[PDB]
């Protein structure tokens, strides 16, 4: 940068292009950031286009000719082409369509599947079918053989959220392709063992480092946010903050997230409630799943209808405010932060 | 014991008895036991006795003169006089009678109240007020303000089960006396908050040394044995053993015993089946909920009816077997030998 | 207890005693205690006694008549004649004579040895051949088979830990017999492959219930103690409270304690240090290896001397004073009160 | 990609980079791997070369013009022009000249600093200040205040190893500047302590994310290796592999890694020991600190000398051969790998 330009200190750089060096002095980016300044972009996807396009790709790609990878990647402007919305994170529309089936595979990325449309499709898991409705969260953890089925004449919208890009980056994916009987079980063996509150079988003793829950189904979700607004008109403490009920999708063998590198949480905020601004490390992924509200990031207010996604990169400042009972699916990549130590928040309040 | 008996020795021995020191040497009993021998022995309690016993104490015992405390301690014989079912347990059953109170008191000792008979009584604890029902596991855990009000003119069996001769044994008793409202609410705080699958709220991230659902009720628990019975029908592994449904009851926030010092499970045995002999290290008490069928310590079979209790003291081989279907609820002192790596079990299977 | 005393009532209790049955009513003991009441009592030993007591021992209990188990216990005056020092521990001195040995054996309990006096005798553990020396703690851990052999004409004490009432009490004992080289190296395999600072083997990566360490010899303790007095002088923080230097004896695996059940640590307190008064739950040995000063129990003082041993019972107030620089071996059954959340602390400072 | 090329499609695709979507089915990468292929390609860097270059920055750059930043990053021939050695660590040679410091700061980026040359410079960790010389490890974690000062008329160069490129890519990154004494002492606060093994101060009871020792000096290093081969040459267990010696550098509160993003170790291999080949997920560095050998990558093998460093990515077969006694400094990403169920291993023995 500031070394005298002399004949040899140009051969000392030729030297180092040579013997693939480069010197800290000439480095004049941003290093080492005073705060996370991501490249990927705060942003907001409307439904009623995504809808839209997804109809129509519906009409446009069939089976044979891309119809088998229907899916509508969401990629964050800030990150150079790639279909990535995060640094972290991939999340993307499926689209199936009418009595569409994809073959078993297994890869190291953990996924999961958010149904925002739909009903009558089976996702089958390490051969444990597990059913698919509008408001379920399906989990198909890293090297769980996973396939599926769409059982009648309707399509059906769902969010996939991958840790591709994560994956990706720090080079540890894996693929096998596996290889039928397509059953229509209302529950899979799953859900049957361990969705009965406090109770563990004693044939499953052992944790696991991703829940073996299969879905986590609406009516329970709604039942717990219903619950927490009610202790809270009862004057009993239930809500992390006044008019604002939440869950942690968790792994019943150990009480942590779902998978180990994604955390899923669903939020319910009463008309009117106004979050206050949060900055946290990492990346997270809302869906508007019902009603009517905003989002504010870095200071810019964003009007939010039924279905809009928005993505909110590390460290930037934000908050949701409630018009209408305001319900959403969230996500991030909190898990990576947190067994790193690298987690850290800031709230308005305190 | 073997050196020469001259004046010179019996001085040695008249000084060791002067500053209280014992020599091995003259020892002869049972030092280090090849594998555990205890003083308690396996023991059967008659439910038609107990009741009856109960019921007359019913009449004989009214509140000023001892019905505070009307409780049927069960005592091993093996025991020396103590009211303790094993060297770690206490069981017994308490017999509440119409409208009848107890205040709030905490104690270090952990408890939990499993309900035989009866219905319509509130446990508070810490404030937070929990109905029970024929079937419901109610945990105290210790340090929680506990205590209670029968809303009927019915009175309430329970079993009582707590750690008081471990706690006694160890020297880690502590207790202190609380000090009106009597509300009757369906179900409690925590079961409003904790008793959906997979779901945790975010006002509940931190984990806890004992469960904070404060009922397991019964509902759920049999849903969990039909479902494994099911599955098993289906040629889906569930069970533990061919014919065998089992759950643990456990805390949410961890996965794990429900309470530091008490395990506690539920088993339904298909009609016929009959359980491998197990040794474990510790004490088990189980209470027949429904059914009949037998059971077997140290190779004498006993018949046992609706109702009976038994314990199995530690080492003690034992098994089961279903005449009709078979429903046991089931406790021990094993989060104890497992937290200090003393368990150990042999199968005869394996 | 205060029921009319009437036929009828004499007829229950009859069959009480008849169905092993014991009621709450009647019982008028010390139940739920408001903090702990130990059986056992505060008591001291003195060395100059136990030192003469031991060397007779020596000429009256030759092997072949009791020289086998040469074994002062020391036995708490509150606990009924058994040779036990706290409800949860064993302690006695080992008199080991001139080219005296023991066959291997081993048994669930674990145990320790501090060696007080002497030089050049082997404990023998899995095979692998441990030294001993003034100051030096050994570990034979729960299941690994021990033995000695002494490679000299001179004799040796040794204070042998043991959590042998515990494992009586709670039925969890198990003993094997073994069955040659008697092999003198200066350093046992263990303490070649763990004890040298901050790093591990490869070939160790397991974590494990017990440390790996065979002996935690006296130069390293010393030094420890040294510098942390040394960084006090400095400026720096180091001691616990003013004066007061302690070290806890570690599994590196893990950096936790030497084995499940029994903690051991070393205090090294400056001249005319005193000690705020603390309450601690279970129960504790210290052992006076150097210097002079006193003990409080119970607002009782006591003048302790090079060599001297003492029992702090649970939730007995107690502090030390040193006179000279008082150094002191120490041990307790705290990771049983921790491992169970039964730990409770009271400083009279804070 | 293979839908119908038509007016209605090319719109499609028009509304999609309007919307910033991107489809599946026109994507044609390597999407989901079979196995890792990193960006990162092995690459080895040559001592004679990095020290001549290294020693000509130090005339031609003084403090004024670059000489603060005198360090000379390893850039991985893929990863398209980046100073980054693999895709989640950095790795460069410090030159630091006579008489040279650099002011206090800190980082959320974890780092260490390990002396390949020199001696007599302080790195100064949190006030404490640590000693540096050929050998030792010196660690500076995530959030600790580190700067340093030369106090000797010669250089020193050190391998600066960082987690930059993961901090970077995942947006985790702080900073903040500090701000005189220059103290000298041996050994820091820290080491004296922490470095006495198998003992833990009273004072630091609590465990910690990072290790607390400042240095883990070359003294203690080269005993664990030294006694590891004499373990075998005495039939004892100690290698990981005949011939192969090797410590893991660990955090003693724990027992785990150094630091929550970085895994340092130490090998020595025996001559003529030829390790089997390993795949591994994610990406590690070796220098060579003495001897001479070969390493295979690839199935290239390539010739290694004194102070020689080398790459291997995320599942790069690679070996070591020794030709005399091989000593080699190694660190990775293997802390992420495994605490996100990430890691993998292949071995051609087994
Ligand atoms: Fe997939
Ligand atoms: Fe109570
Ligand atoms: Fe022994
Ligand atoms: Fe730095």
């Amino acid at each position: 940068m500031q070394p005298k330009d002399t004949p040899e200190l140009r051969a000392l750089y030729k030297s180092f292009e040579e013997e693939s060096i480069i010197p800290l002095w000439t480095q004049l980016g941003d290093l080492m950031p005073i705060h996370p300044k991501s490249k990927a972009v705060p942003h907001v996807w409307k439904w009623s286009t995504l809808l839209r396009l997804a109809r129509k790709s519906g009409e446009l790609v069939p089976v044979g000719r891309g119809g088998e990878r229907r899916h509508l990647g969401l990629a964050n402007p800030g990150l150079g082409g790639n279909a990535y919305i995060s640094p972290t994170m991939w999340a993307g529309i499926q689209y199936l369509g009418p009595r569409e089936t994809a073959p078993e595979h297994r890869h190291s990325q953990n996924a999961f599947r958010f149904v925002v449309e739909g009903e009558g499709v089976w996702t089958v898991v390490n051969g444990d079918p597990v059913r698919m409705s509008r408001g379920d969260l399906l989990l198909t953890p890293g090297w769980c053989f996973h396939g599926h089925m769409n059982d009648t004449d309707q399509p059906m919208a769902w969010i996939d959220g991958l840790d591709i890009p994560f994956s990706q980056q720090m080079d540890v994916g894996f693929f096998e392709f596996g290889s039928t009987d397509y059953a229509t079980p209302n529950f899979s063996r799953g859900e049957r063992l361990w969705c009965h509150p406090g109770l563990r079988p004693l044939s499953g003793l052992q944790n696991t480092v991703a829940s073996p829950i299969g879905a986590y189904r609406w009516e329970f979700t709604d039942r717990a946010l219903t619950e927490q607004l009610l202790l809270e008109d009862e004057g009993q403490p239930a809500t992390v903050a006044p008019g604002h009920a939440a869950i942690r999708y968790v792994n019943p063998t150990t009480g942590g997230d779902v998978m180990p590198t994604l955390r899923c949480e669903f939020h319910r905020l009463r008309a009117g409630t106004e979050t206050a601004t949060r900055n946290e490390v990492g990346s997270t992924v809302f869906q508007v799943f019902e009603g009517a509200g905003a989002v504010v990031m870095n200071g810019e207010t964003t009007k939010l209808e039924k279905g809009d996604m928005f993505v909110v990169p590390s460290w930037v400042p934000w908050s949701l405010q409630a018009e209408t009972q305001f319900d959403l699916f969230r996500f991030s990549d909190a898990p990576i932060m947190e067994a790193l130590s690298f987690m850290r928040t800031k709230i308005e309040g305190q």
